[PDB]
């Protein structure tokens, strides 16, 4: 699946791997995660992702 870089602190959601511990499950797209997850590193929005290319 994909993978998406934080702007603000460079962690990497892995699509393949989820957030487990805030409730994403392992494959759950970037489009679907809940409107109020954040980056579990430095607690930014989606908005501030970027997908890898
Ligand atoms: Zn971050």
């Amino acid at each position: 699946m994909k993978k998406w870089v934080c702007t603000v602190c460079g962690y990497i959601y892995d699509e393949d791997a989820g957030d487990p511990d805030n409730g994403i499950s392992p494959g759950t797209k970037f489009e679907e995660l809940p409107d109020d997850w954040v980056c579990p590193l430095c607690g930014v929005g989606k908005d501030q992702f970027e997908k890898l290319e």
